[PDB]
């Protein structure tokens, strides 16, 4: 996360962290068995990290379960990103307490200017790599759709919004792909894309989970 601060141990409890023998992506916990997360986070071999806040020491109240099954949307397109959305079951069901929790599916899309809570131990940098121990925290406003088409031109779909800062300076970044958008208690975006990271008039793309809220539940439902 670029220009964002340090959210407090546990204060985002909903978090997870995709690790391979390191972080790699993120997701949110969305019951006791699966999480959400972007297609483009898929690998073999992936344990889920839930109730971290330093990922690199043991600090108490982790959880580490390997995921028993990955399930990619079937028409995610990685060229174009669109329908940028993972399933991921858990080998066996997180205990949920304060610092290990659930977030909530959205109801209905939220609107321009709604404001919500992006985090995740991505970059940290616009320019060089700095990897944070501790899970960084954004807030940052949903965009208009025509500002997100002009920034974008051509390659923004309905399954996408644009959120955050057209100055630059506060972004998500490589490494946070995968994670919550949060905008009053609903999991309304997934980290997704941009061109680069907190450039100007460059604005991070998302992954418009209002639009699966059903695919979701079916999936969930038969598997
Ligand atoms: C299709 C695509 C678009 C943009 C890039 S990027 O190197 O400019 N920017 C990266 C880094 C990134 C990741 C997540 C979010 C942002 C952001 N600027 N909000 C940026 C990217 O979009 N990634 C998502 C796709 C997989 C590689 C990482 C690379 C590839
Ligand atoms: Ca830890």
């Amino acid at each position: 996360i670029v220009g964002g601060y340090t959210c407090g141990a546990n204060t985002v409890p909903y978090q997870v962290s995709l690790n391979s023998g390191y972080h790699f992506c993120g997701g949110s916990l969305i019951n006791s068995q699966w999480v959400v997360s972007a297609a483009h986070c898929y690998k073999s071999g992936i344990q889920v990290r839930l109730g971290e806040d330093n990922i690199n020491v043991v600090e108490g109240n982790e959880q580490f379960i390997s995921a028993s099954k990955s399930i990619v949307h079937p028409s995610y397109n990685s060229n174009t990103l669109n329908n940028d959305i993972m399933l991921i079951k858990l080998k066996s069901a997180a205990s949920l307490n304060s610092r290990v929790a659930s977030i909530s599916l959205p109801t209905s899309c939220a609107s321009a200017g709604t404001q919500c809570l992006i985090s995740g131990w991505g970059n940290t940098k616009s320019s060089g790599t700095s990897y944070p121990d501790v899970l960084k925290c954004l807030k940052a406003p949903i965009l208009s759709d025509s500002s997100c088409k002009s920034a974008y031109p051509g390659q923004i779909t309905s399954n996408m919004f644009c959120a955050g800062y057209l100055e630059g300076g506060k972004d998500s970044c490589q490494g946070d792909s995968g994670g919550p958008v949060v905008c009053s208690g609903k999991l309304q975006g997934i980290v997704s894309w941009g061109s680069g990271c907190a450039q100007k008039n460059k604005p991070g793309v998302y992954t418009k989970v209002c639009n699966y809220v059903s695919w979701i539940k079916q999936t969930i439902a038969s598997n």
